[PDB]
């Protein structure tokens, strides 16, 4: 309590064409041709879009405790994150709006607004905004883990703590989850989910009498 | 929200008289003598004391996002990691009692309890308890970080996200701190605060009338 975390911006979301590719393996789609072809395949009044660190002011000045998106107005992070605490932006208080326990997911001044949707073999890239470091891209081949609810995709990369909520983008610069919720296998690796909910759309209108 | 919070006991508290060391240096006390010798110098119904991993549910199953320890009766841990939400333990709902968002620290069952204080140019163990790993002894030499309202250790260590809340140990196996709240030099070098807190006592008696 007491609007202890605020943000600051830090980047623009893009896929970066030579980023740095990391993991112990690479997926890459090969076209094969009969002709013995073959080929490798005005201001708004809102926060500006990007990447933002979350930072707690303590007594050693503003630690980085994860990291979030503004799309749309909206803020987009991880529940474990903030659980749900008001973020200061500009002197400005941001409530939580949506927050998903179960995907590790929060949103706040609205639903989330990510479009993008990983498809199984593909490459992405982490932007990866670690404390203290210039934010990096890093592509990466995602794996999938076997869940309740569906199958997800599940990133093995190990980043400084702090940078959960990191976005994960398509080749198309489409963010298609957050880093940062993620188990540890037997053999002593960790893994990621791509964290990611639907894009939410208006309901049926109400009213009311409340001036 | 929902008790999605859960405890898990990894580990008892003690110093590894032959732990690993690890760090860019190392302070020694050395003695020198006129001789001309020279020297390196019952089941109580209180959870069980130690360490322990917090665990939040999701879709990949149950994720550390942090550690606390069992001591007296109370478990401390870092502010940023439960925020005060709810802890389940055994099926009992654990509150919040006592929290510094400025030291990153917050106890719940009763006041802080750690009695030790780090001694400028000692070394220190860390109890890491990293995801899907065993508990293991660190020793390091912290420095010291110049702050408001006093001076405090700070370590130069890395483990992975999750670990903080470990707590830090001196010789006599009594708990200095707990790791895990930091910042990051512009030299690219993460540095953990010593957080500890002051050991609570017994106010002055209320009375009432709520039967
Ligand atoms: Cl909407
Ligand atoms: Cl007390």
């Amino acid at each position: 309590h007491m609007a202890d975390l605020s943000l600051e911006k830090a980047a623009e979301v893009s896929w970066e064409e030579e980023a740095e590719h990391s993991g112990a393996s690479h997926n890459i789609l090969v076209e094969v041709q009969d002709d013995g072809t073959m080929k490798i395949k005005v201001l708004w009044d809102t926060p500006s879009p990007g990447i933002y660190r979350i930072l707690q002011r303590g007594l050693l000045g503003r630690s980085q405790v994860g990291v979030g998106v503004f799309q749309e107005g909206v803020f987009h992070t991880m529940w474990h994150v903030t659980r749900g605490a008001v973020l200061m932006y500009q002197g400005k208080r941001l409530e939580p709006s949506w927050a998903s326990v179960k995907k590790d997911l929060i949103s706040y001044g609205g639903g989330w607004r990510f479009q993008g949707s990983w498809n199984a073999g593909e490459e992405v890239q982490v932007i990866a905004v670690e404390p203290g470091k210039n934010p990096k891209n890093v592509q990466t081949a995602p794996g999938t883990f076997k869940t309740p609810e569906g199958e997800v995709g599940a990133i093995a990369l190990d980043f400084k703590p702090g940078t959960a909520g990191s976005p994960i983008v398509n080749r198309e610069g489409k963010i298609v989850g957050l880093y940062g919720n993620g188990v540890v296998t037997t053999s002593g690796t960790y893994v990621s989910a791509i964290a990611q909910a639907k894009a939410s759309q208006e309901g049926p209108l109400p009213e009311i009498e409340d001036e």
